[PDB]
């Protein structure tokens, strides 16, 4: 009952999946410094689970985590806003493979060394986890080998240089730098697509529904296309702003939580 405040306000986050990485993070530290009125720090961590991990216990105002870890703690997590992507709040996992792999489906997949970003995330993971609970089996039983990268770009490199013969990723991501660094993406070509999820959403603890931080963060997000350092942003990742969503828009996510939940 002591209460017990940080120095500064934290955002936190994974790391970007760009080549040009630390002008986004300076665009976006200063936005959010500029649009809060006070300083905020970013705070990146190489994990879901880390992010989240912070988040739950207090030692971050907000964080950018996957609606996968967002379900799971949800008791824990109150939803601040969704990332919008080429118009609508939704993406993508894409299963991806060598460019000129000779295979018809997601079948012949069976035996590969497979790529996954995160055990946390949505689209490194859980999807196709969810191909393979919904036909009996785990990555172990129709995998010969499968291995985590901590994160989508490193997916596709995976991918692009044959350490793996598949992979599963961010369709958002793979979609970004296909027009960022097309000669790695060409090397890949995307084998499934799979149905729409709620984009990644930004969260904060369940205990700041009041807190003053966390209101000036949303309306940070909320408000970021009205400046020119919030839209430069949003421009390098491709993205048009953020709207408010509810934990409605990642029931599809925790559907297929439930679906592999009841693999054996």
């Amino acid at each position: 009952s002591e209460p017990m405040r940080p120095g500064v306000i934290r955002f936190g986050l994974t790391p970007v999946f760009l080549s040009n990485d630390l002008e986004v993070l300076d665009e976006l530290q200063a936005y959010l410094t500029q649009a809060v009125g006070q300083e905020v720090q970013l705070i990146t961590q190489r994990t879901y689970q880390e992010v989240t991990a912070l988040l739950v216990s207090g030692n971050l105002e907000a964080a950018w985590i996957c609606g996968y870890p967002f379900m799971k703690f949800r008791d824990e997590l109150d939803l601040v806003a969704t990332p919008l992507w080429r118009g609508k709040p939704v993406y993508q996992s894409y299963l991806i493979v060598g460019r000129d792999r000779d295979i018809a489906g997601f079948e012949d997949c069976q035996g590969d060394i497979h790529a996954f970003s995160d055990p946390d995330s949505n689209s490194g993971y859980l999807v196709t986890k969810t191909y393979l609970a919904e036909r009996g089996v785990s990555e172990e039983g129709f995998f010969r080998k499968s291995f985590f990268t901590y994160g989508h770009r490193n997916v596709i490199r995976a991918v692009a240089s044959g350490l793996a013969d598949s992979g599963s990723v961010d369709g958002y991501v793979w979609e970004v730098m296909k027009t960022t660094e097309p000669e790695l993406v060409a090397k890949t070509r995307v084998l499934v697509k799979s149905g729409w999820h709620g984009f990644p959403p930004v969260a904060a603890a369940a205990g700041q529904r009041k807190s003053q931080a966390v209101a000036r963060i949303r309306s940070a997000l909320l408000d970021m296309n009205q400046e020119v350092l919030g839209r430069s942003v949003l421009t390098r990742l491709q993205l048009d702003g953020f709207v408010e969503t509810t934990a409605e828009s990642y029931d599809s996510i925790a559907a297929n939580m439930e679906r592999v939940r009841r693999l054996g």
